């Protein structure tokens, strides 16, 4: 089997990217945000305290005939962003572009944090990380991708996000036409839960690359760039005005600067991020000061190459018994 649904962004910046879900019987769409850094699905719902929704399409299970109540099962996530969603506990049936899960635990809010209540346009989250991040208990449950990959054609799935336009997510199968040139596959960690590879160096512009490991998590959930320190400054240095913002709370530089590309290395191959991909916009309305992209990891703890770097590439999430990862140009 095979899926494959169109990602679309939920504003004119790529802030996130939501896929419509089908869930229950008959089908409830939602739509989601697909996070490649964690691994719950949770949806707002019928039980969700309702002055935490506003605007939010919600999962109702009395009215499917598949949904079942887990007995006794409870979930609760922070992430990140400081965001946070806790609840009970569903299995249903589950469906992304024509590939249907039976029995997929959906995992319903009781509880959301005002970040998720002030987005109206993301109902839900499913997450595509290693089952071993799941926050249910008493029994943690499986991904979507986990539940689904024993009937994929091949145990993968792929994220080709759009610069300021739709994408698309596939599972079980690489569009040999989504691509240009090569895929360059490289080895992947799964000690922290993460899709962590690492990334064998950096360009500015055009600048020579310099060689040395990036150690860092494919996080599609995760709208920017986050790179150490280092990395960071060297790029913002060849913009004229850029400068950091504890205020702010990063990068910002002048709305009419000519941004550089940013390259990272897979391999001995290059995924080069174009300049304006690291333009984030005016850091309030009508401001002349513009936020960076490309910000720096450090008190995060982990390097994530977020929306930013992964929407410059085609991504293969390779769930093969030995799981890795692969780049190409597009």
């Amino acid at each position: 089997s095979t899926g494959s649904a169109t990602t679309t962004p939920i504003d004119s910046l790529d802030d996130a990217y939501i896929t419509p879900v089908q869930i229950g019987t008959p089908a409830q769409t939602l739509n989601l945000d697909f996070d490649t850094g964690s691994s719950d699905l949770w949806v707002f719902s019928s039980e969700t305290t309702a002055s935490e929704v506003d605007g939010q399409t919600i999962y109702t299970p009395s009215k499917s005939t598949t949904a079942k109540l887990l007995s006794g099962a409870t979930w609760s996530i922070s992430y990140g962003d400081g965001s946070s969603s806790s609840g009970d506990v569903y299995t249903d049936t589950v469906s992304v572009g024509g590939l249907t899960v039976t029995g997929q635990a959906v995992e319903s809010a009781k509880k959301v944090s005002s970040s998720f209540t002030e987005d109206s346009t993301i109902d839900g989250l499913l997450g595509l990380a290693f089952s071993t991040l799941n926050t249910v208990s008493p029994t943690q449950q499986k991904t979507f991708f986990d539940n689904a990959k024993a009937s994929l054609d091949s145990p993968v799935f792929t994220a080709d996000l759009g610069y300021h336009a739709p994408g698309t997510y596939n599972f079980g199968f690489i569009d040999t036409t989504a691509y240009t040139g090569s895929i360059t596959y490289t080895a992947v960690s799964t000690k922290q839960g993460f899709w962590e590879w690492t990334s064998t160096g950096y360009a500015v512009g055009s600048g020579t690359f310099k060689s040395t490991s990036i150690d860092g998590i494919a996080d599609t959930g995760t709208t920017l760039l986050y790179l150490p320190a280092t990395v960071v400054s060297a790029y913002w240095a060849q913009v004229s005005g850029a400068k950091s913002s504890s205020s702010v709370g990063g990068y910002v530089f002048p709305c009419s600067a000519t941004l550089p590309s940013f390259t990272f290395g897979v391999g001995s191959a290059r995924i080069v991020i174009p300049g304006d991909y690291i333009d984030f916009g005016p850091i309030s309305t009508g401001s002349s000061s513009c936020f960076g992209g490309i910000q720096s990891s450090a008190g995060i703890g982990i390097n994530i190459f977020g929306d930013v770097a992964l929407k410059a590439a085609f991504v293969v999430f390779n769930g093969a018994t030995t799981p890795t990862l692969g780049f190409a140009s597009k």
